[PDB]
DNA sequence: TTGACTCTCTTAAGAGAGTCA
DNA sequence: TTGACTCTCTTAAGAGAGTCA
């Protein structure tokens, strides 16, 4: 809702609600032929999934609460971000996954960047083998790697030059 | 069905199109501080755009050729793949602007990949910053660097690990 | 046969809001 | 007030098809 002290409360309820939600262990490649282990909080796959929060679509979740008598609702995972900017260069701040698992809803596997920096956290070769984001990388993206191209760049004649 | 040797014609007739299409010389980037040179085949900003062109969408367009009285139509960047397998591992086939350029239509700048590998290539650090495409990228893409993110994962309490 | 427009759709990373009980 | 459903939308890399002269 408008007030701090009224936001604070409701990343506070969010964490404390997530903070129960099954922790699962998953081993992840970081780069470099290194791995690591993430744990992610995952929200459950049918309801009830947990006080305030609803699934709107296969893979999308909210939060809601009541505020001054009012219904305020979010993307179950912009919560821990309601105090930040809401746009950066004229894009808007989207909730991203670095751990690349929807139903995780552990802040600390998020950020709040536009939808260009989280779409590119895909094919990041990771925090062992050269991510350059300034917030880090915690896995090489799952879409990191040689790709699957059927045809490459050709000509039949000769009108065309690199 | 078109024959291959009509499919062949197409190809050719499109090639020498395009070619006549004006030709920009642009400085690109190519990842690890090194500079390179694409030259760009540009379908003009409006119509008339070339004989078999016309746009359907702000950056879109498609070729059109009419052979024994049937109307054949593909998107404009299509054409140089039209000999090739159009899906592979379930995925459909997409055009994909090595050079990141949606006007160019030179066929030395376009690949033949899934729409995952396409877009991928827009973080790439580039041929020569450590691009690992097995069709290798002409330029660092223009999405690669640092970011801009906003805010980074964190926690009030201490409900939560890593 | 051709040009110059028109419309909607796909994908996979993300969203907002309404209907009932 | 809280839960469990329903629907469509955004973006930026890509698509197919209709109308008229
Ligand atoms: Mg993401
Ligand atoms: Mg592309
Ligand atoms: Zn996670
Ligand atoms: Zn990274
Ligand atoms: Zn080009
Ligand atoms: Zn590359």
């Amino acid at each position: 809702a408008l007030t701090n002290a009224q936001i604070l409360a409701v990343i506070d309820s969010w964490e404390e609600t997530v903070g129960q939600f099954p922790v699962i262990t998953h081993h992840v490649p970081l780069g470099g032929g290194l791995q690591g282990t993430l744990h992610c909080y995952e929200i459950p796959l049918a309801a009830p999934y947990g006080v305030g929060f609803a699934k709107n679509g296969p893979t999308r979740w909210q939060y809601k609460r009541t505020i001054n008598q009012v219904v305020h609702r979010w993307g179950s995972h912009t919560v821990p971000f309601l105090l930040e900017p809401d746009n950066i260069n004229g894009k808007t701040c989207t909730a991203s996954h670095l751990c690349h698992n929807t139903r995780c809803h552990n802040p600390l596997h998020l950020c709040w960047e536009s939808l260009d920096d989280n779409k590119g956290r895909n094919w990041c070769p990771g925090p062992n083998g050269g991510c350059v984001h300034a917030v880090v990388c915690l896995r090489q993206g799952p879409l990191y790697g040689p790709g699957a191209t059927v045809a490459g760049p050709q000509q039949r004649g000769s009108h065309f030059v690199v």
